[PDB]
């Protein structure tokens, strides 16, 4: 059935702006952990803005046309150091999966709109483990582990590949050159 | 010392030469995985040709100007099905770590070019782990185990972040409704 006039109407546009807004944000702060110094992170900023895109673009092809008003609360600014912007960052992922897309899906699911309601259900789950990345990340950086950890392990330079042996990331790489902050812990999930 | 002259200085031309090549032959495949349906094994190989890019510009930088004329062999061709690709690129790999790199490490050190020697040797290293990726993302399609694996696991959409679980990932993500090959086994590398 047709979307006008209804609540889920409004709260599919009220998402999309959010989402809107956090992708400009989410590259804002990306742009911010490189100067900051940890490209792991300004990556992961840039890789959930696009996300955010995709979520953003889902909910936009639902709609049906015209210009509609909208009451909505956002973030008013602002751009801090990498720690802070992932604190900010996990709060509003947090807000998304625990209220806002909950409370629309079951709206959607009053009103009728099944497919939408799973739609807005199914985008709780991306935003879930994005608010994990973030916490978990302003947890390394709030306990040195960026790049320093306990026991060695394996370090890779996501600039050349180059993958260094020890309990912490070297200060250059010695393949590239390329400073510290283009070190991860090696990451294999195939 | 200059390099004027010496065996390390047609090495360095060489493996920029090979490195510049295989930047091409890497995004090319990375384009057919795309086609073939293989995302993460697509943005894999773009990564691989990046970082080809920065080990060539490493060598690059060591180079003094001037034409120089170089006696090597390289890949004519080609570009094939995915598995066939990553067969050839961990071929490809193999010979840097195995055979060039170290080789020209040797003579760099004879020849009393230890800064450069280190940096052969180094790049290496980075070589190893892109033959492995390549073999194992083969090995994955040979095996039928890209989307698919024994047990149940968690599944991200590349394209949104939706997490799956289950022993594969869906046909369609039901958060973006981008397709399977989309899809990878949820990593955490921090
Ligand atoms: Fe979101
Ligand atoms: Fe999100
Ligand atoms: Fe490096
Ligand atoms: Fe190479
Ligand atoms: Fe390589
Ligand atoms: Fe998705």
């Amino acid at each position: 059935k047709s979307l006008k006039g209804s609540r889920t109407e409004k709260n599919i546009l009220t998402a999309f702006a959010g989402e809107s807004q956090a992708r400009n944000r989410y590259n804002y702060f990306g742009g911010q952990a490189k100067k900051d110094g940890f490209v792991q992170i300004s990556d992961i900023f840039a890789e959930t803005a696009d996300q955010e895109r995709e979520h953003a673009k889902r909910l936009f092809k639902f709609l049906e046309g015209g210009d509609l008003e909208i009451v909505a609360a956002f973030p008013a600014g602002i751009i801090a150091d990498t720690h802070a912007n992932l604190i900010a960052s996990a709060a509003g992922e947090h807000h998304e999966y625990t209220e806002m897309y909950p409370s629309f899906a079951r709206i959607a699911r009053e009103e009728g709109y099944e497919e939408i309601a799973r739609v807005f259900a199914s985008i709780a789950v991306a935003e879930e483990f994005h608010e994990k990345r973030f916490l978990d990340f302003a947890r390394n950086i709030k306990e040195g582990r960026v790049f320093l950890r306990e026991q060695a392990t394996k370090w890779r330079c996501r600039n050349c590949g180059y993958v260094h042996e020890g309990t912490g990331a070297p200060e250059l790489c010695p393949a590239c050159a390329h400073p510290k902050a283009h070190f991860e812990l090696l990451g294999i999930n195939w």
